[PDB]
Order: structure tokens, then C-alpha cells, then sequence
């Protein structure tokens, strides 16, 4: 209900939303049914179209047309955007030479150049290369201004996640906007596309770009646009605003445009009917630079065109039923598409298992092509986890498929070709980011990077302080010519302990047993090996900061380096060097169950064989690979209980493969690697460092504590002609996060030999370095002759293992 008597005379497209019941006369005033009487025939005029023309040129002004052609309209700032081109022989903004925008070029009284954030929904990446030709206007915008091949959205990769992870700088799972359809178990409501309860406030968290800016005493122009307001009257209103005192302008402004998002559904990315929309788009961005030029901004502003997500082939045909596989298919509920997520119809239903729900999902069919999962076993560097409106139950489903619950609901609900949800490692699902203006570089590539880093780089060509958010604050200042941030190191919170040879052989009392009986020239050798005579050699970068308060060592050997922790029983990383030469060996037999007392360690903070032996589950492995050793002498070392880990059966097979058989491949193609390995503890699914006390599992009767994940960071040089130990330039990085999981139900092939199925394990739990940090409150590359900025973006990178 709205007094909607009142009127817009003077207040159209008001950057204040008024309290009702006084009427609306906001771009957003539609969408909640409360514009004035008058709205229509004051602000959203039409008449006469949105072009002048030879003869429209010099009028009388007539307050009824869309755009005005008339003299006075430039200082009025309400012109047809192409009143210049036509009365006055100025040329289009695409037709001019790019020219380097070194300085911002406004208007007096202009504090900070204005921002604008255009944003395409459904903007596939290749449509860059592949609609180059329709679309001159985004191809003088990307070749002229700074732009990634791609960049990398949210899982999952739909348009509200995505859309509020740009405002944001969140991940979904702490923005809450974890789907564009969502149940909240608390407030039992439901978040969908249609209807009411999506305006509701508690349903968005975090703190969203304009508010950030509003609190900060920055201006922000109403970003949201009721979607039967046309394209050109969006940006009219734009260029609208930028002509208003400068007391009252905002600083910041967004466009969005539902297209190409809404074609490509109904055709597929690439149908033939999706050159025009990509045309439509063109034309829209042209508008807006002619515009900008008009009212001499167009050297004042800077401009970010970015999409949400990609678009992917997606037919009825390619569906996926649950009712093929449960039987018990109408007591849940499922929320279905691109990706499903399952719980139960009814909470009074106590017959309801998750586990023989994934049971019955797992492995069924030979190319079945969804991936049933606990949440808390997704992979990590998804972020999909820490939040209540995130389903127990979760399906990955493969590109190009549907999940449905019975075959009813895909055609008692082909209509659609195109859609988009996946993976956010997905080509497909890839989106674009270019930005233009005095504070974006000039005629730059920069590699591709996660749209969770726009919010720090909005924040910063406002002058802003961020919200605290997921985005590494200054892994992005190469896109900008000034505005960077320059973040300093944490600062380590624990300092090592070195200990030395402390403790006799006999006061171990551990159960754990070890066949090794055997000069000057060795003697002194071994000592500084001890000392850290090769530290330099396996630690490259430095040794990683502890970032919180604990009690550790580090532990010098000859082939390895590690920080062990006095608390966890174990290291929390260890570090060794393995060159492009380096050979394999086996594990003698002399040595097979041997397990040594580390004598600068005490009994007391050492794990002990006797619990493995007790647990009938849990076995162990290392972390430096005994395999890898530089001699007979050296390998000992790689059987001390400080380097020993707990492991299942199931697990040891992804470990000793990729131990035994990887790590050498990666030094063979990479002229040499640095691996850094250890435990992750994440019980519960936060994505942060498990304190002691949120450890849910032990191995049995003893206070070693099981790792849910285990991490390594396989680093070389990037100029690979150079060996990993002697590396003139940047890095090169990738890592992974495996699950420890006491079986390999993930990886459907896991009965055949690991060198079927282990890689793609490792690869589809990729990370970036930077996840790895927040799991475990280290902090790497602290000592490297590269840039500060040059190593978070080094931090942020993900290896997605998809070709190009
Ligand atoms: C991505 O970046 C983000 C942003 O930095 C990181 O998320 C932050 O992580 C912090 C560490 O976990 C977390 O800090 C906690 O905040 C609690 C108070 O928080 C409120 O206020 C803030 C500030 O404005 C607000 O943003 C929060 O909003 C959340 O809550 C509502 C949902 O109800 C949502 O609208 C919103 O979307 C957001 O939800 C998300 O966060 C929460 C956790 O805050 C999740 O549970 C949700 O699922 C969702 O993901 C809040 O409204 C504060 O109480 C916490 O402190 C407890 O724990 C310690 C123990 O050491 C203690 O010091 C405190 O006293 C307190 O303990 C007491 O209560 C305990 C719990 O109730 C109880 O167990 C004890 O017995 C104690 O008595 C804590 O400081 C911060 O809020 C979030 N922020 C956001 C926006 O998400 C994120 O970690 C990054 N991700 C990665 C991978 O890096
Ligand atoms: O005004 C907006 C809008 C803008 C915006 O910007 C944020 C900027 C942050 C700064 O940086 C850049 C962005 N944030 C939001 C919310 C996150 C706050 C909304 N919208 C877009 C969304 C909905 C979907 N839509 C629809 O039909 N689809 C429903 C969902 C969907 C899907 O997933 N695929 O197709 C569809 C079709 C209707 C409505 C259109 C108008
Ligand atoms: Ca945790
Ligand atoms: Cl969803
Ligand atoms: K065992
Ligand atoms: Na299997
Ligand atoms: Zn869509």
C-alpha cells in the first residue's frame, strides 16, 4: 500500500527512496508497485525516439521527447546521446584513436573521477574474441584500457551469487546469497527469483559496495533498475545525474544489462540469434561513451565492463533423475538444474538417511554425470560450505547436464538450450572483465583472476576503506596505473623453537621399531645437515609465518625442512627441493615399518606405533617422501616419528602416488620444484584453521589428531629454462587441497591403478596458495626478491587444469 496520488513532478529518478505510503517516483519504484500516478508520462518518456537527427537539430525544446536536440540540452546535461555527432560535427567516441589517459581530465569541482560499473549478465569470456567484430565499441574499451583473458565468478555460477559476490568481495557462503533459489532453516523462509521475499534485508550480508560508500561519506547513484525501464533511458538517467551539482552527484553508478544472460538461455551461447543481442550491447556501451564524451567526462570516468558468469550447451535431453536411483524419491525436496542440492521433505520424518542417500547416488551408472557429495567434502577452493542455507547434501553436476528429481518436473513445469550454475572452473562459465579510465593502466593484459578481488579494487578507485571481505587487497594494484594499496606482511605470531639433540634413544617408549645399526669425514657432515647447512636449498622462500599463538620447532635434515608442531603431534609444513635430476628409490625392506624417535623431540610431544597398531582404520604416511631421499644415509631421516602423519588405507594410495610418481614428473617438466606439504584440520567446514578444541577425531587412544585434508605447494621458476634453487624472475605455482577420506567413493575409477584416477583426484582439489593460508594460519613466500603485489597475485592464482 501506497498514497500513490502524490506526484513526480521534479523527482524523477530521485536518488532518495521516500518511506511509504508517499509515493515513489526511484528507478526502483516498479519493482515494489509504488510509483506515482504519473511516473510513466514524467520520467519514462519516449516520445520521438533516442536519436537526434539533420532536422531535429537547433529546436525548440519539447519537455515530452525521450532526448532533446535543442542548444540548451548541454547544460540541462539531458541531450540524445548522439546530439553532437549530428548537429555538430563531432565524431562518435569509437571512431577516435586511443589516446593514454594519464591524468584524470573532469570538470572543475570533480573530487575523484567517477566511477561506472557495467555489468552484463550471462557474458561468456570467448565472446570477447568471438563477437569482436559486433561489438567496436567494448573492443575499443578492452584493447584500450586494462583487461583479463577472463575472469573467474563464484560457485555457484548464478546471476544473485555472483552479482552480490561483485558488491560484496564475499564468498557466497558468507554473503548468504548461495543460490538464486535458497530455504533458511532459521527464519523458515524461502529466497526465490518471483516474489516478496527476496527484498527482505536479513536474506543479504556483508557489507554491499554502496554502503560501504555511503557510510564513507561517498555518493552512490541507485544500481538497481525495475527491469522494464529500457537500456536508454538508463543511461540517460546516468548521464542525467553526472550533470548534477556537485554537492548532490553521485560518485559511483551501475548499469546492468539482463542480456546476453536471457538469449542464451533460450538458443545456447553460441546460436546464430545471439549476434543481435551482443549488438544491442555494443550499441548500449556506445550510448553511454558518446554520452560521457558530450559532457567532456570521457577522460574523467572510469569504466568496468564485467559479466557475472558464462553460458554453457544445457538441453532437456541432457537430464539427470533422481527417481532413476532412490526409491524413496518423494520424501525429499530437491533444488534441482545445474547443480541440486537434497534434503528432506519433512523434518518429522526420522527415517530420512543422508547416508544412504549418497550411497544410492554414488557411482551408479557408468558416465553418470552428477557427483553426489557431503558439503564439507566439496572441493575447498569452492568455498560452498559454512552456511545454513547450504544443504547437507550437495550435487556437482557435469557441464552440459541437468539434475531433476522425476522426469514430471522437466516437462510438467525443449524450452531452454543454454545455462549456467557450474563449477566456477568451468570454461565455459568464465566471464569477462575489462576496465577504462585515468586510473586503469593503458593498453594492458592482465592475467586472469576471481571477481571475489573487484570489491577491494572498487573500493579503491572511490578512495574507500573495504569492508573485511574474502579479496586479497592489493593482488590486483597491476590493473591500476595509481589508487594501489600497499599492504604489509603479517606479522608472525609464534617465533620457532631450534631445538637440539635433547633426549636419549631408550626414553622412548612408543612401540615403534626401526633395523638401523651401522668416520670423521660423515660425522661432522650429518651435524650441520642437523644444523641447517641446506635450509637455503629446501626452503627458497623463507620459512612460513605462524600467524597465531602455538609452540613449535623447526627440524633440519638433509633432504628436508619442517615446522613441527608440539600441540598437533605433527608438522604443520614441510619443505624440500627436488631438482629436474633427482632420482626415485625404494623403500628398502630393512626399513618397510620402520619408524625412528626424533631425539630433539620429546616422547611426550611425539606420536607412537602403538595407536596405529590399535586403530584397525587409520594407518600413516610422511610428509618428506622416503622415495625421493639423496642417499641411503639421508633416507633414515625420513622415517622419524616427527615426520610421520595418520592416514587411511584409502588415502595412502592418492599420497603414495603422488609421492612416489608425481613429484618427480613435476621436476622433470618444471626444471626442478620446492614442495611444501602438511596437515589441514578443518572440522568445521569454515575454510579457517581448526583451533585444538574443534578436533573431532583422534587416532584411537591417543591425542594425534586426524587431519581432514592434507595440502601441498609445488612452486618452480616461470622462466622453466632456469632450475626451481636458482630462479632469476617470477614464480610458478600450483597446489591442492586432497580430502583425507577413508575411502575413494569420489573417484568412481579408484579400483584401477592410481595412474587412471589419482591426477584427476588431485586436480579437480586444485587451490590457490592463499586457501591454503586461511586453512592452516601460515603465511608463505616471505623471502623472495619479487614484489609484495607480485606474490598475492602469485597467492590468488588457481591452476584450473582446463585447456584453452
Ligand atoms: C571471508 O571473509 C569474511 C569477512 O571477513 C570472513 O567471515 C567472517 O569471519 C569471522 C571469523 O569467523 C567472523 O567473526 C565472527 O563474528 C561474530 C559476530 O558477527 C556478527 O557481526 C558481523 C560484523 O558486522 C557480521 O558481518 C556477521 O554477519 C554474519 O551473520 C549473519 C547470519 O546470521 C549474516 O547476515 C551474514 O551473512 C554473516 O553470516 C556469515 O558469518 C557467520 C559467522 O559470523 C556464519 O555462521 C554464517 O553462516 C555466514 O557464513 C555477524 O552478524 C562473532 O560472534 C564471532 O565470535 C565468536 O567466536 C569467538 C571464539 O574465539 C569469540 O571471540 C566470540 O565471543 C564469539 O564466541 C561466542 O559465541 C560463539 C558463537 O556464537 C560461541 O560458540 C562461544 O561459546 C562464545 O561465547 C566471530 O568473531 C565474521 O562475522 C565473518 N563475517 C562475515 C561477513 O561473514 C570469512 O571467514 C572469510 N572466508 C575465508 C575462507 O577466509
Ligand atoms: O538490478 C539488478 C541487480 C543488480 C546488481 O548489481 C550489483 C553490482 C555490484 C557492483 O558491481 C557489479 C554489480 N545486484 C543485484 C543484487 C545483488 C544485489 C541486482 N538486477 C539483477 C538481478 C535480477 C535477476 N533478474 C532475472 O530476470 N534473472 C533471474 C536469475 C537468473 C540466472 O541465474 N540466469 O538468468 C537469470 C534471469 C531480475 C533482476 C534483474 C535486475
Ligand atoms: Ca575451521
Ligand atoms: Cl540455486
Ligand atoms: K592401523
Ligand atoms: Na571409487
Ligand atoms: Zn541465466
Amino acid at each position: 500500500w501506497t498514497a500513490t496520488s502524490g506526484s513526480c513532478k521534479g523527482r524523477c529518478f530521485e536518488l532518495q527512496e521516500v518511506g511509504p505510503p508517499d509515493c515513489r517516483c526511484d528507478n526502483l519504484c516498479k519493482s515494489y508497485s509504488s510509483c506515482c500516478h504519473d511516473f510513466d508520462e514524467l520520467c519514462l518518456k519516449t516520445a520521438r525516439g533516442w536519436e537526434c537527427t539533420k532536422d531535429r537539430c537547433g529546436e525548440v525544446r519539447n519537455e515530452e521527447n525521450a532526448c532533446h536536440c535543442s542548444e540548451d540540452c548541454l547544460s540541462r546535461g539531458d541531450c540524445c546521446t548522439n546530439y553532437q555527432v549530428v548537429c555538430k560535427g563531432e565524431s562518435h567516441w569509437v571512431d577516435d584513436d586511443c589516446e593514454e589517459i594519464k591524468v584524470p581530465e573532469c570538470p572543475a569541482g570533480f573530487v575523484r573521477p567517477p566511477l561506472i560499473i557495467f555489468s552484463v549478465d550471462g557474458f561468456r569470456a570467448s565472446y570477447m574474441k568471438k563477437g569482436s567484430k559486433v561489438m567496436p565499441n567494448i573492443e575499443k574499451l578492452r584493447s584500450c584500457g586494462t583487461h583479463a583473458p577472463y575472469m573467474r565468478p563464484v560457485y555457484p555460477t548464478k546471476t544473485f551469487p555472483n552479482l552480490y559476490t561483485l558488491a560484496t568481495g564475499l564468498y557466497p557462503e558468507s554473503h548468504g546469497i548461495v543460490g538464486n533459489s535458497m530455504y533458511d532453516p532459521v527464519f523458515d523462509a524461502s529466497f526465490h527469483l518471483r516474489g516478496r521475499e527476496k527484498f527482505n534485508h536479513r536474506w543479504w550480508g556483508g557489507q554491499p559496495l554502496w554502503i560501504t560508500a555511503t557510510k564513507q561519506g561517498v555518493r552512490a547513484g541507485t544500481f538497481f533498475w525495475s527491469v522494464s525501464i529500457p537500456h536508454e533511458r538508463r543511461i540517460l538517467t546516468i548521464l542525467q545525474w553526472l550533470s548534477l551539482p556537485d554537492n548532490e552527484r553521485p560518485s559511483v553508478y551501475a548499469f546492468y544489462s539482463e542480456q546476453p544472460d536471457f538469449s542464451g538461455h533460450k538458443y545456447g551461447p553460441f546460436g546464430p540469434e545471439m549476434t543481435n543481442p551482443l549488438r544491442e550491447i555494443d550499441k548500449t556501451v556506445g550510448q553511454l561513451m558518446d554520452g560521457l564524451k558530450q559532457l567532456r567526462l570521457h577522460r574523467c570516468v572510469n569504466v568496468i565492463f564485467v559479466g557475472d558468469h558464462g553460458m554453457e550447451d544445457v538441453t532437456c535431453d541432457r537430464t539427470e533423475f533422481l527417481s532413476n536411483y532412490l526409491t524413496n524419491v518423494d520424501d525429499i525436496t530437491l533444488v534441482p538444474g545445474t547443480l541440486g542440492r537434497i534434503r528432506a521433505k519433512s523434518i518429522n520424518n526420522s527415517k530420512y538417511d543422508p547416508k544412504t542417500i549418497i550411497a544410492a547416488l554414488t557411482c551408479k551408472k557408468p558416465d553418470q554425470h552428477f557427483k553426489p557429495y557431503m558439503k564439507q567434502h566439496l572441493p575447498k577452493r569452492l568455498h560452498y560450505a559454512n552456511n545454513r542455507r547450504i544443504e547437507d547434501i550437495h550435487l556437482l553436476v557435469d557441464r552440459r547436464w541437468h539434475v531433476a528429481r522425476k522426469p514430471l518436473d522437466v516437462y510438467k513445469k525443449c524450452f531452454f538450450q543454454g545455462d549456467h550454475g557450474f563449477d566456477n572452473k568451468v570454461n565455459s562459465m568464465q566471464t569477462v572483465f575489462v576496465g577504462y579510465g585515468p586510473t586503469f593502466k593503458y593498453r594492458t593484459k592482465v592475467p586472469p583472476f576471481e571477481n571475489i578481488e573487484l570489491y577491494n579494487v572498487m573500493c579503491d578507485l572511490l578512495g574507500l576503506k573495504p569492508a573485511p571481505n574474502n579479496g586479497t587487497h592489493g593482488s590486483l594494484n597491476h590493473l591500476l596505473r595509481t589508487n594501489t594499496f600497499r599492504p604489509t606482511m603479517p606479522d608472525e605470531v609464534s617465533r620457532p623453537n631450534y631445538p637440539g639433540i635433547m633426549y636419549l634413544q631408550s626414553e622412548f617408549d612408543l612401540g615403534c621399531t626401526c633395523d638401523d645399526k651401522v668416520n670423521k669425514l660423515e660425522e661432522l657432515n650429518k651435524r650441520l645437515h642437523t644444523k641447517g647447512s641446506t635450509k637455503e636449498r629446501h626452503l627458497l622462500y623463507g620459512r612460513p609465518a605462524v600467524l597465531y599463538r602455538t609452540s613449535y620447532d623447526i627440524l633440519y635434515h638433509t633432504d628436508f625442512e619442517s615446522g613441527y608442531s608440539e600441540i598437533f603431534l605433527m608438522p604443520l609444513w614441510t619443505s624440500y627441493t627436488i631438482s629436474k635430476q633427482a632420482e626415485v628409490s625404494s623403500i628398502p625392506e630393512h626399513l618397510t615399518n620402520c619408524v625412528r624417535p626424533d631425539v630433539r623431540v620429546s616422547p611426550g610431544f611425539s606420536q607412537n606405533c602403538l595407536a596405529y597398531k590399535n586403530d584397525k582404520q587409520m594407518s600413516y604416511g610422511f610428509l618428506f617422501p622416503p622415495y625421493l631421499s639423496s642417499s641411503p644415509e639421508a633416507k633414515y631421516d625420513a622415517f622419524l616419528v616427527t615426520n610421520m602423519v595418520p592416514m587411511y588405507p584409502a588415502f595412502k594410495r592418492v599420497w603414495a602416488y603422488f609421492q612416489r610418481v608425481l613429484v618427480k614428473k613435476y621436476a622433470s617438466e618444471r626444471n626442478g620444484v620446492n614442495v611444501i606439504s602438511g596437515p589441514i584440520f578443518d572440522y568445521n567446514y569454515d575454510g579457517l584453521r581448526d583451533t585444538e578444541d574443534e578436533i573431532k577425531q583422534y587416532v584411537e587412544g591417543s591425542s594425534i589428531p586426524v587431519p581432514t585434508h592434507y595440502y601441498s605447494i609445488i612452486t618452480s621458476c616461470l622462466d622453466f629454462t632456469q632450475p626451481a634453487d636458482k630462479c632469476d624472475g617470477p614464480l610458478s605455482v600450483s597446489s591442492f587441497i586432497l580430502p583425507h577420506r577413508p575411502d575413494n567413493d569420489e573417484s568412481c575409477n579408484s579400483s584401477e591403478d592410481e595412474s587412471k584416477w589419482v591426477e584427476e583426484l588431485m586436480k579437480m582439489h586444485t587451490a590457490r596458495v592463499r586457501d591454503i593460508e586461511h586453512l592452516t594460519g601460515l603465511d608463505f613466500y616471505r623471502k623472495t626478491s619479487r614484489s609484495y603485489s607480485e606474490i598475492l597475485t602469485l597467492k590468488t592464482y588457481l591452476h584450473t587444469y582446463e585447456s584453452e
